[PDB]
């Protein structure tokens, strides 16, 4: 349900925090409220096509939960549609990490239960993010974290519907048809990838050209990454990975199986470790 009005009646736009050819993020305070928001504004014209925007609202409007980003509403106007959330202040994590250098274990592992606890949620609903990284997970001035950037996930989707338009067809076509060959534990691997990113402000392989490592993912003999310094780490995050970082689908263990991982399911996890790494931020 959206709102056929100018936003800037609801709001003041103060700060633009970046644009890609997708869309364009506006930091904005409710002018009744008082409270900050993200609005992100998307150029529509009468020509393109609006479903992939339209699943992704729908994707958030129909998503309640702590570990997601907050939809609050969208408004259409002068040919640009506005969609209307939480704001989350700290930005992502690699907005984060890219000041204060590498996170800590214990750091790590908040976010990862986290996030397996976003997961977890998405997969009982049957939406899958398929774009789990650093980028993606933001964190609010209270430590809190968001999942956010659910436009791949709207995309796929709105795909999936596109191409309703099934008997004699093959069962790896109709996976295919149904859900693009993959299933929801693909985000577990994601997870696996971002939490080494954290490690160490670059995922496995990101110096190696992309077309060669989706090639080198392919092959038969293609090993799991893993942490560079066995050292720094404890043998609970090692093992996380190892996990996490399945290559079979058929042997990965669901975002509930990991919630239940000693790395994620210790004690002593909250906020306040992210908080300590905010600080470092005006450092
Ligand atoms: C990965 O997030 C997206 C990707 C694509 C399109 C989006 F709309 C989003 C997106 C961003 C969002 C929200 C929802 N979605 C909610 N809060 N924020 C957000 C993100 C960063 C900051 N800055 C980053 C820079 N730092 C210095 C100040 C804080 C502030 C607010």
């Amino acid at each position: 349900d959206i709102f056929n009005r100018d936003p800037r009646d609801h709001y003041d736009l103060l700060q633009r925090l970046g644009g890609g050819t997708y869309g364009e993020v506006f930091k904005a305070r409710d002018k009744v409220s008082g409270d900050l928001v993200a609005l992100k504004m998307v150029k529509m014209e009468p020509d393109d096509d609006v479903s992939t925007l339209q699943k992704e609202i729908l994707i958030l409007k129909t998503c309640r939960h702590a570990n997601i980003v907050a939809y609050h509403g969208s408004y259409l106007w002068l040919q640009k549609l506005w969609i209307c959330m939480e704001f989350c202040g700290a930005g992502s994590l690699q907005d984060i990490y890219q000041v204060t250098g590498s996170l800590s274990e214990l750091q790590i592992s908040y976010v990862c239960r986290e996030v397996l606890q976003g997961l977890a949620y998405l997969h009982s609903q049957k939406k899958i993010h398929r774009d789990i990284k650093g980028a993606n997970i933001l964190i609010n001035d209270a430590g809190e974290v968001r999942l956010a950037d659910f436009g791949i996930s709207a995309q796929i989707g709105a795909t999936l519907a596109r191409r309703l338009a099934p008997y004699w067809m093959a069962p790896e076509v109709a996976a295919v048809a149904l859900k693009g060959c993959y299933n929801e534990l693909c985000d577990i691997w994601s997870l696996g990838i971002t939490a080494i990113e954290l490690a160490e402000l670059q995922p496995p392989l990101f110096d190696v050209h992309p077309l060669r490592v989706l090639f080198l993912m392919t092959k038969s003999g293609y090993q799991p990454p893993r942490l560079k310094e066995k050292g720094k780490w404890s043998a609970a995050f090692h093992n996380f990975i190892k996990v996490t970082l399945t290559k079979s689908p058929k042997k990965r263990p669901s975002a509930t199986k990991m919630l239940s991982h000693q790395l994620v399911s210790q004690p002593g996890l909250n906020r306040g470790l992210i908080l300590d790494l905010l600080d470092k931020l005006k450092n």
